[PDB]
């Protein structure tokens, strides 16, 4: 077919792993499978302009082709996708991420109608990284203004005694920085590419089996532009989407995680695992957190409880 260019925006600067390591490869294989003729330009760090919150905005009206984001940048957007950040709901990022991604074909279909979907996939489960204060349990969190990617996160910091603060991972650095947060939660793998290891030295996570929170990322093509793809460059994007891809990428977020930590250790860092009593206190904020939810969602015109159970179910279909 045509040779056709497709534009790629999004927040995070070049070396973040969700550009060199996921969108990067991404689009080599489909320059190889379109026989050259499928070109992706990768634009980072919002080099076309605007706004993180603005790159959905972007990926819907045509401004740019596909789009890399956190789907709670734009708080309420997603309302389906919330179910999934609600407090121990994630297992590996492989097993959440095949379950986010059926979410999505199924029962959440209606949150992303207006776009070609390529993969819905999350983080593994993030810790919790503050500058210096260990947090052993939820009442280290009193006085702490802590950083959260979107308002589910936030009300969870909210309910475990933190002081809470929403922004897009870029600015984060930048407000530890300052002094107008002490910590935040983030997986592991984000940190190196904003040194937020080198501005952080506690962190904290839990064990067992589900992870302390995760937050989808929608990996998103222009409907029309998709669309208007020849059927073989239909193919090949298709060869390249759906839930292989979501399972491929919890699989590359879940490895993300171990070069990231070793780095956060060389730069002098204490990891703290919550088990027991400590651990069990934050589980039981949980489930109140859960009941919230499921409130909100139901005066949004959701069924809240099934899709809390749906999320629990399909985790468990796929943490195997």
């Amino acid at each position: 077919s045509m040779e056709v260019v497709l534009k790629f925006h999004s927040f995070p600067p070049m070396p973040a792993n969700s550009n060199a390591k996921f969108v990067k490869p991404w689009s080599e294989k489909v320059l190889a499978e379109s026989n050259g003729e499928i070109k992706v330009e990768i634009y980072p760090a919002m080099q076309l302009g605007g706004k993180p919150p603005q790159l959905v905005d972007q990926v819907r009206d045509g401004v740019v082709d596909i789009v890399w984001t956190v789907a709670g940048y734009t708080p309420g957007r997603f309302p389906h996708l919330e179910a999934f950040e609600l407090p121990f709901m994630p297992a590996s990022a492989e097993a959440t991420s095949q379950a986010l991604q059926e979410y999505v074909d199924t029962v959440a279909a209606s949150d992303l109608k207006d776009y070609k979907v390529l993969a819905v996939f999350c983080h593994a489960p993030g810790k919790i990284h503050t500058k210096e204060k260990v947090i052993a349990s939820a009442a280290d969190l009193n006085g702490m203004k802590m950083r959260g990617p979107t308002r589910v996160i936030t009300k969870m910091l909210e309910g475990l005694g933190a002081t809470p603060v929403g922004m897009p991972v870029p600015a984060v650095a930048g407000a530890l920085s300052k002094g107008v947060i002490d910590g935040m939660v983030v997986p592991w793998e984000i940190m190196p590419s904003f040194k937020l290891h080198e501005l952080t030295a506690a962190h904290t996570t839990v064990s067992g089996s589900r992870g302390l929170y995760t937050t989808p990322f929608l990996f998103l093509m222009n409907k029309a532009k998709y669309e208007s793809l020849s059927d073989e460059h239909k193919k090949v994007i298709d060869n390249n989407a759906g839930l292989a891809l979501a399972k491929l990428a919890g699989q590359l977020w879940d490895g993300f995680e171990v070069p990231a930590r070793k780095l956060a250790l060389d730069a002098g860092g204490t990891i703290h695992s919550l088990s027991g009593g400590p651990l069990a206190e934050m589980k039981a904020a949980g489930e109140g957190l859960e009941a919230d939810w499921i409130k909100s969602a139901n005066d949004r015109g959701l069924d809240g409880a099934m899709l809390v159970k749906t999320a629990k179910d399909l985790i468990s279909k796929y943490d195997k």
